[PDB]
């Protein structure tokens, strides 16, 4: 093989470390192309070569194949590259999901939103040619689990069936993931042949458990019995926002219609899977706790009676799409899940959230107060914390654990919702808990966008800064500290996060399509990667400086 000379390989090391919206010029692709062989020992270096492929020129296609099968095992992270709009080529979406076969079902429940958006890149007769032996709109999507009739070898969709029929949660995800696909009436209308694979996916799903052994057999029979109770909710949920008169009037249908097991079954079901959280085990909804929330759309907080005698509250939505929600907090559970990789836990609240429809969905509801109301009972945070959670010793008589709760929370959101773009942060929308978690919700407006014009980069306010003890307190110091760290962390993992934003581009969420070929670079741009760590500890500590002295000029 080829060896470049020392000049030559420190110019592809450049190359390499590029970020992932860099487009390589022509020069650049010609030079990677020269060295192709030598870039095989290295796993970063594949991602780079595959940028440099024009898959239309056929023999270009197959050299690239060849060494694709050569070089150094790839990562997860680009594994999840080679399944995006970008890559069309049977045999590199192959590859990626021969990588993603070694990871775990842990990590593949932590990208699997993402992985049902990529079905849209596989090839549509294959999905279809996979099916054992009419008009789209005939296909009820969710009638086909209810109406049972009496290393290169996987695609995505049979790798996808294949885990799922293996695990139950993984199964679950995937039904709900793939029923919202199917009841996108912007792809039934714009796109019918995407429309038409998604059922053939359910199709397919439904066909591979029927085949399985006895508790396979079983999982199929739950997802059944889900979409039924589902139903069942939405029907409920159309005659109580349909009731003539106020809140309570309506809260007295829902009530008694919730009670009418007979008619409704929603009060005593067989335990079946939470659509929400599948590991909780459902007995139904309490019906005389169900009521509506303040709210025009008319959501409503249901109480689901557990099979080990607990309690689940949820808040169920009709009308509303909660897509963008749902994303929002798959990617603050990802966020999560890898600060505490980096032995960081920064008490965050990454509620559940699950679209039954693209129309109707599940949120777990987090017993918890809005700032706006902790200000109108209490006075400020540190009231509500003196209250609920005294302490003599304590910082300003409050609990040690509450404080840093506090303070690890305000951190790790403040870092978050800036690299995130969220935008209309009010009083309403910041949530605390007794136990000290401060955390947001309502993600109608994210990635810079804002109802009011010119939204700061940093979401801090007064409030928040009161409740730590002001800018001189020890709280306030371990803010910073722990704003900067977390900061470093999810950059470490940036090329991660960007490949799971890169396979949302034509997932219908509001904030994305407004402007898909910008969404990637907006998030990374957050991440500041023409920094040195060193550098970016600086920038985010001027950003929270920048905040401090703007919010108290007020
Ligand atoms: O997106 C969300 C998420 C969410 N969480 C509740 C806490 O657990 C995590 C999820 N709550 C709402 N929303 C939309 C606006 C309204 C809604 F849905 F009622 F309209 N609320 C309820 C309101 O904030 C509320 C009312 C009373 C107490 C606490 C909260
Ligand atoms: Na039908
Ligand atoms: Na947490």
């Amino acid at each position: 093989d080829l060896k470049p000379n020392a000049a030559t390989r420190d110019q592809l090391n450049i190359i390499v470390s590029y970020p992932p919206t860099k487009q390589l010029t022509y020069e650049e692709q010609d030079l990677v192309w020269k060295f192709r062989y030598y870039l095989t020992n290295q796993e970063k270096a594949l991602t780079k070569f595959l940028k440099c492929v024009n898959w239309d020129l056929p023999q270009e296609a197959k050299q690239a194949l060849e060494l694709l099968g050569k070089w150094k095992p790839m990562d997860v992270e680009d594994s999840l590259e080679l399944l995006s709009s970008h890559y069309t080529n049977p045999t590199v979406r192959r590859y990626a999901v021969a990588r993603l076969r070694q990871a775990d079902d842990e990590d593949l429940l932590m990208y699997l939103l993402q992985l049902v958006q990529a079905l849209k890149y596989e090839n549509f007769d294959d999905i279809k040619n996979g099916l054992e032996p009419i008009n789209s709109a005939e296909i009820d999507s969710s009638q086909i689990i209810t109406s049972p009739l009496p290393n290169l070898e996987q695609d995505l969709c049979t790798f996808l069936i294949s885990r799922a029929c293996k695990n139950s949660t993984l199964a679950n995800y995937l039904y709900w993931y793939v029923i919202v696909e199917c009841e996108d009436q912007d792809t039934q209308q714009r796109d019918p042949k995407t429309h038409e694979m998604y059922l053939n996916v359910m199709r397919r799903f439904s066909q591979a458990l029927l085949k399985g052994d006895k508790s396979v057999r079983v999982m199929r029979s739950l997802l059944a019995a889900q979409q039924t109770f589902v139903d069942r909710l939405v029907h409920l949920m159309k005659a109580v926002q349909r009731e003539s008169g106020n809140r309570k009037k309506k809260n007295e249908r829902l009530q008694a219609l919730l009670g009418d097991n007979e008619k409704m079954n929603l009060s005593d079901v067989e335990l079946i899977p939470l659509p929400l959280e599948p590991q909780v085990k459902i007995r139904g909804i309490i019906p005389e706790t169900a009521t509506l929330f303040k709210s025009a759309l008319m959501p409503a907080q249901l109480f689901f009676k557990t099979e080990d005698g607990g309690k689940y509250p949820v808040i169920f939505k009709h009308g509303d799409d909660l897509r963008q929600d749902q994303l929002i907090l798959q990617i603050i559970s990802l966020m999560d899940k890898l600060l505490r990789k980096e032995n960081l836990d920064l008490k965050l609240t990454p509620y559940k959230v699950l679209a039954t429809s693209t129309k109707h969905g599940f949120m777990q509801f987090i017993q918890s107060v809005p700032v706006a109301e902790v200000l109108d009972t209490e006075g400020s945070i540190q009231n509500f914390f003196r209250k609920y959670a005294p302490s003599e010793n304590g910082p300003n008589g409050i609990s040690a654990e509450v404080m840093d709760t506090y303070v690890k929370s305000c951190a790790g959101y403040c870092v978050i919702t800036y690299i995130l773009g969220v935008g209309d942060r009010h009083l309403d929308n910041l949530l605390l808990t007794k136990t000290g978690k401060l955390f947001h919700i309502d993600f109608g407006y994210i990635l810079g966008r804002d109802p009011k014009p010119l939204p700061p980069p940093m979401k801090l306010n007064k409030e928040m800064v009161e409740g730590m003890g002001g800018t001189q307190s020890e709280q306030y110091q371990e803010f910073r500290k722990q704003c900067y760290t977390a900061f470093l962390h999810l950059r470490r993992y940036s090329n991660l996060i960007l490949n799971l934003f890169s396979l949302m581009v034509d997932a219908n969420i509001p904030d994305i399509a407004l402007e898909p070929d910008k969404t990637v670079k907006k998030v990374q741009d957050k991440f500041r990667l023409d920094l040195s760590d060193e550098e970016a500890v600086h920038y985010m500590q001027s950003l929270i400086d920048e905040s401090v002295h703007a919010l108290f000029a007020a």
